[PDB]
């Protein structure tokens, strides 16, 4: 089996965090264990929400149970939105130990920090997490999925073009991860302003022992709606597809993105049908269960360009 | 869509409570929402375990979030192992309101209280819960899945035979639930000493009673009851007026999961060697196909 330790948020209603990542990965045959970092009624995008949060001591306690039972052996660790520094610090110590047990362990990290909605975006998490991500998390990460804003904060350099983005990706590689994917863009696109850019870069040592790097690009059609959990789903699927195609970033990224496409298209349709009228957050909840078939064998609806 | 609110335990490693009921129900297309009554590193059958418990106040606030957003509309509610009196009490108040919100809501309840090994009965929860189950839970439930021991405790009458079991089930029906299934019993089967009898009764007035003779296994699995209730919910949903088929698919599904689980357990633990709780964890993920369309391997007989 292939074991994944996913430490993310949980909601009763809806799909974000572990709710967005668990079903798909289970459907794909992964033994995914879910540590819920928070338990809320629904995501914070709704008008109302209530719930509890897990603290760093409780996380450590849970890991103790696993350790005591000699069940602290994983192939992958997967994290995303993290709200607290001591929690993030604990996540770091846990990954560090799991990597000692298994040096081949792959840590997939979605470095959630914030986004843009003008020019100079804003953060979604305490600023004191940035230094921890820079000095502790990223260095341990093997695969990261920052958006442009996050790539800039992590690298400490702004991005105004594709070449600058690639330079940032090289900087991020030097910080630690062999696979870097700047998930969202807003860089010029030959197809217009209705498209966003996805850039991916993967460094690996081939059979002959040569260290090479593969770079790809995708121009994805934007959507006129605010979805939640897509980044969590993107990271989970990237994990799954790079696992299946370890030396082919292109195919891995094309399947990840296509899976997202099918889920979002189905979600958009159902959302509209449930009215007209801008759908509510509830109606825009990802149609995960209904996308089982697309998750298993996604029809490739987009092709990446080689860089 | 068919929404299900499942209030059960959560474990990081393994499959029990919500871990045993969610994946299968999702695979089957249900929009199941999971309220984790606890979050443990693994079930209590291991040498060690750590975790936290959700208290009744936390359950209420989580529900408040749903209510405030008008997301308190469910087609089903699913509960199982509960340990606190106050938590269970909070659970009935919620089902109470959810039923007020949706009169057609079906409440599937697995009355976890205890079980009888050799002959004597052992309790799994504080006895201060029995009164709550009898007086408030069961009366609210529409489908219950007690083993023989639990049925005896709920009805207050002992069972020594099949017809006494059916009379107890008639008693449980009068208490409220239209569907009653005795998932496990000490009753004898002509199939041999290695089989146990399962009895089901559904009211809809017409009554449908069925019987299944199931093979036993010299191994202790955790989460099977949780999975049984989830699947019974799923299949009774697909076949609402046919307890016979709903139970054959439910039991057939468990068979495939346990069969696969036992084989992998022995493969990991050499022949002759008794598998550990870790090796005995249900092989849920690998049973996706069996959950979607279970090959029928057991026939129920209409009584
Ligand atoms: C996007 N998103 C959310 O909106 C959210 N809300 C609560 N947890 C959450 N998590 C983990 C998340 O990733
Ligand atoms: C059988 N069983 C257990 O033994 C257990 N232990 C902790 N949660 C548990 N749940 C939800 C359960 O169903
Ligand atoms: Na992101
Ligand atoms: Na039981």
């Amino acid at each position: 089996e292939c074991r994944v330790l996913s430490i993310q948020s949980h909601v009763i209603r809806g799909y974000v965090g572990n709710r967005a990542a668990t079903f798909p990965l289970q459907v794909l045959g992964f033994e995914i264990d879910a540590v819920n970092s928070v338990q809320f009624s629904n995501h914070t995008g709704y008008a109302h929400w209530k719930g509890q949060v897990l603290n760093s001591d409780e996380l450590q306690e849970l890991y103790e149970g696993l350790r005591l039972n000699n069940m602290n052996k994983y192939d992958y660790v997967l994290t995303g939105y993290t709200r607290d520094k001591s929690f993030l610090a604990m996540v770091v110590d846990i990954v560090q130990e799991l990597k000692q047990q298994n040096p081949r362990l792959v840590y997939v990290c979605d470095p959630v920090l914030g986004d843009k909605w003008d020019g100079e975006g804003s953060m979604y998490v305490p600023e004191d997490l940035l230094p921890v991500y820079k000095e502790k998390v990223v260095p341990l990460a093997d695969i990261i999925t920052p958006n442009q804003f996050e790539a800039e904060l992590l690298s400490g350099r702004k991005i105004h073009s594709q070449e600058e983005a690639l330079r940032v990706m090289d900087m991020l590689h030097s910080m630690g991860p062999d696979t870097v994917v700047i998930t969202s863009s807003d860089l010029p696109s030959p197809q217009g302003s209705n498209y966003l850019i996805v850039l991916g870069s993967q460094r690996r040592r081939n059979p002959a022992g040569s260290v090479v790097m593969e770079r790809i690009r995708m121009d994805i059609r934007k959507v006129d709606a605010v979805f939640v959990g897509t980044g969590d789903l993107f990271a989970a699927m990237l994990l799954a597809w790079t696992h299946k195609h370890p030396n082919n970033l292109k195919v891995a990224c094309e399947k990840t993105v296509s899976t997202l496409h099918h889920v979002l298209q189905r979600t958009i349709q159902c959302a509209k049908a449930q009215a007209g009228v801008r759908p509510s957050p509830m109606q825009l909840e990802l149609r995960m269960v209904q996308s089982k078939r697309d998750i298993e064998d996604p029809e490739i609806v987009v092709q990446a360009t080689v860089l």
